[PDB]
């Protein structure tokens, strides 16, 4: 009758994890294969600060390739998922050069939570130890993107130890009602 239905798309470079994340978020554990390209998602009756909500989930690839597609599914979007890994300042540098221009673009006003994924990588002593230390965003550089480009909240989570994977789409939520 009244339930507020939110269209909620993830977007952000490729292998990034934003698949990962949707799967995880309903299914509470990591998926380790057969991951697919695009696995779209929802969850009913999601209550965050009391309000319930039924919260759809478009899952959308990095690839080149689909560039002309995304902003279809820019289209009646009510917050965007913005993602970056933070094992990639590549990544980080395409959220401020690539990603929010073209929300911008497409979807002026629609708030954006800036996403950090892969926290999992950066506390892993033989992956920093393997990769260069600029390759690496910590919580302050991730903080001070969401500033720059000007999202709505920062969340940085892991897919693959659960960690702040549930804050990830509880505040996709609040950022649309509060
Ligand atoms: N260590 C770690 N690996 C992750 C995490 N999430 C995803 N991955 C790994 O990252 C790779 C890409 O994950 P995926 O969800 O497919 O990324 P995507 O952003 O959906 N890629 P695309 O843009 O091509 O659809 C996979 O090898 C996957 O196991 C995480 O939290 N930690
Ligand atoms: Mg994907």
């Amino acid at each position: 009758g009244s339930t507020r239905f939110i269209k909620c798309v993830t977007v952000g470079d490729g292998a990034v994890g934003k698949t990962c994340m949707l799967i995880c978020y309903t299914s509470n554990k990591f998926p380790t294969d057969y991951i697919p390209t695009v696995f779209d998602n929802f969850s009913a009756n999601v209550s965050v600060d009391g309000s319930v909500v039924n919260l759809g989930l478009w899952d959308t690839a990095g690839l080149e390739d689909y560039s002309r597609l995304r902003p279809l599914s820019y289209r009646g979007a009510d917050v965007f998922i913005l993602s970056f890994s933070l094992i990639s300042r590549a990544s980080y540098e395409n959220v401020q050069k690539k990603w929010m221009p073209e929300l911008r673009r497409f979807a002026p006003g629609v708030p954006v939570v800036l996403v950090g994924t892969k926290l999992d990588l950066r506390e892993d002593r033989a992956y920093l130890a393997d990769h260069p230390a600029s390759s690496i965003i910590t919580t302050e550089q991730g903080e001070e993107l969401r500033k720059l480009i000007g999202a709505v909240a920062y969340i940085e989570c892991s897919s693959k130890t659960q960690r702040n994977i549930k804050a990830v789409f509880d505040t996709a939520i609040k950022v649309v009602l509060q």
